[PDB]
């Protein structure tokens, strides 16, 4: 028997970068990219992702204004502050008039997509959502829904009402962990919803949380390969942020750098996808969204939920700032985009097929 020494780190990193540039996306390559803790490797990975972003989605940063119109949820996900067992949290629902008029104001401020997100709140489902969507589509903008898991019939009604996109983050592709963290449902259900949305012709968004309890680097690799397999139009990635009024209150927070590497690898794997710099990235690090927009992201989703509701959509701590008026976010993100040397989107920013 003979020795078995490891290879030097910088050269291994350079070999990983070469494999990523040649698009040799083996599990071992993705695992090693996620595992290397060298600032200079990571910077090269971010620059690769940024290059691919420049080439295949360009310099426009698309603005998607989010209205979080109800924090009522029938589910009990272990990570989420809106879980039904959290009795500390004041619940609210916006009327259709409040929602439509608030959407009109975002359109006037220049948002070209309105995102309607909520807890899984049966009050609205399906017909109130259809009515709201029809009204917002008259404003000349795209509509994205992010309402959770519903029957195919509901998704079909909302498509006929005019919805363009659906964001249903897959959370984790590990089916054992998924069920542990989402005890009402399953990864199979979540995937069936994503497949139905695609079949109905939505632009479909998935994406995971990074740093969930029990999640490993091998699970993150499976998330990347899941995203690649389905060629999602949008991918929403952010860190898990523990919420004090949930069973996961005392667990580790997701790591910003690891999450940024997931965004970068997602852009490399899916060159023409729409990738937000998520709210959670801005919560975890000051300037986190700006950094993420330099590491492969091309979308920003300012929070347009009005007072007094905004502060109650408490998915995780620190999500909401109440230091400025509730109309500040769209101008703010426009200034951010200008300071980055980017441009706001000129059209609805739908996913295009320009890579291969
Ligand atoms: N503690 C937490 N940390 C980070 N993101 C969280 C979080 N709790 C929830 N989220 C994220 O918030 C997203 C929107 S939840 C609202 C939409 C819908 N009920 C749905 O579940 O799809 C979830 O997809 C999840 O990725
Ligand atoms: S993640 Fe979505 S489904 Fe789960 S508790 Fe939160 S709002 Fe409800
Ligand atoms: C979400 N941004
Ligand atoms: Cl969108
Ligand atoms: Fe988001």
């Amino acid at each position: 028997m003979w020795s078995h020494p490891q290879f030097e780190k910088a050269s291994t990193g350079r070999e990983i970068l070469e494999k990523l540039e040649r698009r040799e996306f083996t599990r071992e390559v993705l695992k090693e990219a996620l595992s290397i803790n060298d600032r200079g490797f990571n910077e090269a990975l971010f620059k690769l992702a940024d290059e691919i972003r420049r080439k295949y989605v360009g310099d426009e940063v698309h603005i998607r204004a989010i209205i979080e119109f109800s924090n009522v949820c029938r589910k009990n996900c272990l990570y989420c502050g809106l879980r039904r067992d959290n009795k500390n949290l004041k619940r609210y629902r916006m009327t259709p008039e409040e929602i439509v008029e608030r959407a009109r104001l975002a359109v006037q401020f220049g948002a070209k997509t309105i995102v309607l997100q909520s807890g899984e709140d049966p009050y609205y489902m399906p017909d109130v959502i259809s009515d709201i969507v029809k009204e917002i589509k008259k404003m000349g903008v795209a509509v994205t829904l992010s309402l959770g898991e519903w029957p195919r019939e509901y998704y079909e009604k909302w498509k006929e009402a005019g919805a363009d996109r659906y964001l249903l983050r897959h959370e984790t592709a590990n089916p054992v962990l998924h069920r542990k963290l989402r005890p009402d449902t399953s990864f199979e259900n979540r995937l069936n919803c994503l497949l139905t949305l695609k079949e109905l012709g939505y632009e479909t968004g998935a994406g995971s949380m990074v740093g969930l309890p029990g999640q490993t680097i091998d699970d993150l690799v499976d998330d990347l390969l899941f995203l690649k397999e389905h060629d999602f139009d949008m991918v929403g990635i952010g860190p898990f942020i523990p919420h004090p009024d949930t069973p996961l209150a005392n667990e580790k927070k997701g790591d910003f750098t690891l999450t940024l590497k997931m965004v970068a690898l997602t852009r490399i794997l899916l060159p023409d996808s729409n990738i937000p710099a998520t709210t959670a990235m801005g919560t975890i690090v000051p300037g986190g969204r700006e950094i993420t927009l330099r590491c492969g992201a091309n979308v920003i989703m300012p929070n347009w939920t009005p007072s007094p509701y905004r502060q109650l959509y408490q998915l995780y701590p620190g999500k909401i700032s109440v230091f400025e008026k509730d109309t500040a976010s769209i101008p703010s993100v426009m200034k951010m985009i200008e300071l980055l040397g980017r441009k706001p989107g000129r059209d609805w920013g739908g996913r295009k097929r320009v890579f291969t």
